């Protein structure tokens, strides 16, 4: 999204997995190899979205 219109932004990419890598979730915990499909808390991990 922020880097380029991808992930949550469908328009500027293809295969609409809304966690792709960056987006925002990268910083807000992680998306990139952390969340699977969408940019949303899936796993707690420990940091940021603490359980």
């Amino acid at each position: 999204d922020q880097e380029s219109c991808k992930g949550r932004c469908t328009e500027g990419f293809n295969v609409d997995k809304k966690c792709q890598c960056d987006e925002l979730c990268s910083y807000y915990q992680s998306c990139c190899t952390d969340y699977t499909a969408e940019c949303k808390p899936q796993v707690t991990r420990g940091d940021v979205f603490t359980m």
